[PDB]
Order: structure tokens, then C-alpha cells, then sequence
DNA sequence: TCGGACAAAATGTTCT
DNA sequence: AAGAACATTTTGTCCG
């Protein structure tokens, strides 16, 4: 299947979503590290597989309205 | 006569023809002596400033050469 | 599914 | 100034 993120083949649903194993672990690290990231462009950067390390902003922007969560499997067993 | 012409961080001298840092110095020379076949995920019009010249190397190295960093600066010089 | 360990890619600094 | 070595950061895969 494909990554709902960067269109990359999907690993599983991760945090939430179905997304591969890189974008998990983006996520993850982004989550944690509450890094505060910023776009060079105009907040619409296209997330695909070779373009996905370019700008963390937008990626992770996408992973958060697409509904990724670290609590997914807490809030879903609820 | 102080600041990087590529990414506005403070300049550390004169190198491939123009005032940069020595972040963009080694940058321009990996990107000229490989292959630097990269893509934008923007419109090409990235900003590359110090926090964000990570995000695009395809607009870093369009800066790089719109400002005439080359190779044989120093030949060319003599 | 999740995340630790390891590895690769990409970037940046020292040069006593 | 330019470049090799060294070093760090950022990303991605393998395992369990
Ligand atoms: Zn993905
Ligand atoms: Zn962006
Ligand atoms: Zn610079
Ligand atoms: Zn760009």
C-alpha cells in the first residue's frame, strides 16, 4: 500500500496512520524532540518519496493532519 | 563584505569567487565535483538562510552558481 | 505495531 | 583560500 505521508510503500499503521517506516520514525523523533521547524517555501512543499528530506516542516506538518499520534494505540483500545 | 552571499550566515572569507561561509564553500565543491541532481519541492525560489539551507539543496546550488561561485576561480583570477 | 541498534546520507568544522 | 580529515546531524533499515 502507500505511505498516506510520502507515498512510499506503507509499512503499517504507525501512530495512527498508514505510513512507511521512515516516516514513522520522522515522526516519532519530531514528536520527541519537539523541534520546531520551518519552511522555505510557502507551507506547501511536496512530500514524496526523494522529496520527503527536504523540508521536516511540511512533513511533519502532513503527518500531524493526517493524524498521526504516539498515543494511537492507547486512544484506539479505549 | 561580512556575511555569506549564499545563506546570509557570517562569511569566513572569498572561496570559489565569492564571500561565503564555510558551510556553502563545501557545499558548492561536493555539489560541482559529483553530481548534484537534486529537486525542489517548492517553486525553486527556496529561501536559504542558516537554519534553512538544509532543506534545499537544489535551490543552494542555484544561489551558488547565480552568484558566480566556480571551480576555477582562482585560475581564472590569475 | 513499535522502537532500539545500526547504518547511510548529508552537512559542517578543524587544521596544535 | 582550498581541501583532507575529522566530526555531527539527519535520515532510513534491520531486527526482534
Ligand atoms: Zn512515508
Ligand atoms: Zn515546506
Ligand atoms: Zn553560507
Ligand atoms: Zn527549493
Amino acid at each position: 500500500h502507500m505511505c498516506l505521508v510520502c507515498s512510499d510503500e506503507a509499512s503499517g499503521c504507525h501512530y495512527g496512520v498508514l505510513t512507511c517506516g521512515s516516516c514513522k520514525v520522522f515522526f516519532k523523533r519530531a514528536v520527541e524532540g519537539q523541534h520546531n521547524y520551518l519552511c522555505a517555501g510557502r507551507n506547501d512543499c511536496i512530500i514524496d518519496k526523494i522529496r520527503r528530506k527536504n523540508c521536516p516542516a511540511c512533513r511533519y506538518r502532513k503527518c500531524l493532519q493526517a493524524g498521526m499520534n504516539l498515543e494511537a494505540r492507547k486512544t484506539k483500545k479505549k
